[PDB]
């Protein structure tokens, strides 16, 4: 991640130490030009469609669509967001694709108002939708019967992922396609690779395969998401013409069978968001727990979810509440914690839940430690765990820090609970 | 878990299959005497104190509070929300306890106006409640030095552990005592055995033994939460009665020692309310992938967070649309999963993430399943996940089915937001 003394950034120690004072803590905090860095790195692909479910404020969205980045919703509350963004299906018809494994009726009943393009995962998805709505314009998601990661695990793909039609129900899904007269648009994949360039050329590989096969004419194919990013020192960041290399062969490849030109969609959440984004909040309690070094903040899990959940990993940086710089100050191995009153509520501790150490400068009650690295699937993956509101979200721009969501309220909660007083 | 054809409760099939219809889908549902019955089960203790985070709905706050059980808050949030529920301070001090291991500011001024008691789990906390309300009546959470489960990973006692003052500790604690005049009220363990008994045991007795080296009269002590239930067909249910006697012997030996009556807490929180509670969730999309059989629902784990977070067992029954019986009717192994787009969302799937299968009737789209035994950590720990709303939940009392919270919109998260239209 970013050191909080590089100042290349608005995301810099005198900047997040002024934060929680204005707008209240915890905070999420977003660099807007950190944003529109990464999303130059994919310039060389035809559309960039952003994976909303990474980060979905409508003031990050509306930063998307004035850079030119289309929007990808998977369910009907991010079709909502995407309108509220200024995303227009009736001027742009391709700006907004909704995308799942499921359909429900109030988001067939949005879609097919709209005229919103389906991206269907499932060929009973693709059925249903069809009945209601003969001739919309679709993409098929397919699995092309593996993913990434361990074989025996959720995943993205494989025969233990939920996601996608599986290859060889494609016959079975071009049946369905014929019979409500639907208009393939495209054809889709999301597995992810990271920076695992073998990995990406299967999938590329796999792409070019199956529509070749599928013999249909479309006018677009999407590489999904999954680019990483990296979260610890020293790791490898994501090389964009590595990936466009790889992803632009397999559409030429396609377009040759076609005999016309296609579009070539990237489909990234994290990697446009996950450095642009820190979590501050201030340290309450500090103390030893027999010979561990605990530093409990006003944060938890319902917060920040990836490292009580995941094991994830993200920085941690200290800030002294006077300003003191604590750059070169002694560390201690330290384990941090929130105040959730739930066991797994530990920011340092492994997959699998063990708890681990990390050294940190030696801070007292009333100082802040910053969580690096959340933009993404940070707020955007919060809950209410132990009565706790949706935090408040601010925006940086060239040094100018706005609020973009205000902290939600108890009474907001308690409101859905009184039904007549 | 209890059979849909059983019939001694409301939760059988008819009245489940109807529900959705009335209220939407998915939904979360209770049954008022359920909890009525596990509030019986612990008659022989002086109070029972619900845990709210394990099922915090105002009116199922507002049961408990009828049938004389108390409540335990663990945020500023909880504390309204008991407020609402109609528990009263200024009449009762006793009625909500705060308790915590860190305390914000906005809830330090809050128990200090209302004068409810709090019980500290960090010396630190314990100062700073005390420098701004000098006097305060006080509970001590202690860490008596284990917790339950595997060493390494986050625990609810132990050295990885963030909860409670670490034993030797208390000298420390009882400076803070001091320096501030708190009113010791009691000394308090979370700890949690299940049917351990012989691990219950442990921290009986370490309650016994650091009670009376503390050396510090008191009027109560509480046992803390941590009451099994059995998830799975044929697991051992929690004998309360052996509950109590454990727990009875050792008040005993504390009140012998100070010479006068000392009041038994138990603070239960799954026990009360998790086999009151199902998730009803209607079949979207049936797939083969591979050699798996996928059934795809409309909830998913941003409802119930169990078995995608963790690895959780929920017994699964399945309904049919018309209602003919599914009883006797033939088995699938079928993996079941949400409408998320997000791998991990499976709800059958073990700890560490391996998918597994469970044995169901061959559903189809419009068919819905029930997830049994959710009453506890279902709706408390949902989250905002995908742009998904909060359920509706349906109190159930006599046969008679009420909301008792409605769906969350997304206009009421845009709201957040929209902050000048
Ligand atoms: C989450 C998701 C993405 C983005 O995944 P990242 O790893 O954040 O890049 C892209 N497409 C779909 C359909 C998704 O569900
Ligand atoms: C969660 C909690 C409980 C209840 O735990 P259960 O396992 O649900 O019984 C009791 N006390 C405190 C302080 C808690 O945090
Ligand atoms: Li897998
Ligand atoms: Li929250
Ligand atoms: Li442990
Ligand atoms: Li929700």
């Amino acid at each position: 991640p970013h050191s909080l003394f590089s100042t290349d950034t608005d995301l810099t120690a005198e900047n997040l130490l002024r934060l929680p004072a204005e707008f209240g803590c915890p905070v999420w905090v977003y660099d807007a030009q950190i944003i529109r860095r990464q999303i130059a790195a994919l310039k060389q692909f035809d559309v960039v469609r952003f994976a909303q479910k990474a980060c979905s404020n409508i003031h990050i969205l509306r930063l998307m669509r004035e850079q030119g980045v289309k929007v990808d919703s998977v369910s009907l509350g991010e079709i909502e967001r995407a309108l509220a963004a200024g995303y227009n299906p009736q001027t742009h018809p391709d700006d907004i694709v909704f995308t799942a494994d499921v359909i429900d009726q109030a988001t067939l009943e949005r879609v097919s108002e709209l005229q919103i393009p389906v991206n269907a995962g499932s060929v009973d998805m693709l059925d249903q939708l069809g009945q209601v709505s003969p001739g919309h314009r679709v993409w098929l998601r397919v699995n092309p019967g593996f993913g990434h990661g361990h074989s025996q695990k959720t995943n993205t793909g494989g025969e233990n992922s939920k996601h996608g039609i599986w290859y060889t129900d494609l016959p079975a899904a071009l049946d369905v396609i014929q019979r409500h007269h639907l208009q393939l648009v495209g054809i889709h994949m999301h597995i992810g690779s990271g920076v695992d360039y073998a990995h990406l050329e299967q999938v590329c590989g796999a792409m070019v395969r199956q529509v070749i096969e599928f013999g249909q004419d479309l006018q677009a194919i999407s590489a999904g998401g999954g680019l990483s990013v990296p979260y610890q020192q020293g790791e490898e960041a994501v090389d964009t013409e590595h990936y466009y290399g790889l992803w632009n062969a397999a559409r030429e490849q396609i377009a040759r069978h076609l005999g016309h030109p296609v579009k070539l969609e990237i489909e990234p959440g994290r990697f446009l968001v996950a450095q642009s984004g820190v979590l501050i909040t201030q340290v309450r309690s500090v103390k030893q727990m027999g010979s561990r070094h605990f530093v409990l903040v006003d944060a938890g899990f319902n917060d920040l979810m990836r490292p009580a959940m995941y094991g994830s990993y993200h920085h941690i940086s200290a800030l002294a509440a006077d300003g003191r710089s604590l750059e070169h100050a002694p560390t201690v191995e330290t384990v941090v914690a929130g105040p959730l009153c739930e066991s797994g509520d530990v920011f340092t501790q492994q997959e699998g839940g063990n708890v681990e150490t990390r050294a940190l400068p030696e801070v007292k009650a009333g100082d802040y430690l910053v969580l690096h690295d959340t933009g993404a699937y940070g707020a955007s993956m919060s809950s209410n765990y132990n009565s706790r509101p949706l935090l408040p979200e601010v925006l940086f721009d060239n040094g100018q820090a706005r609020l973009i969501r205000r902290r939600q309220t108890i009474e907001e909660l308690l409101a859905l609970e009184l039904l007549h007083h």
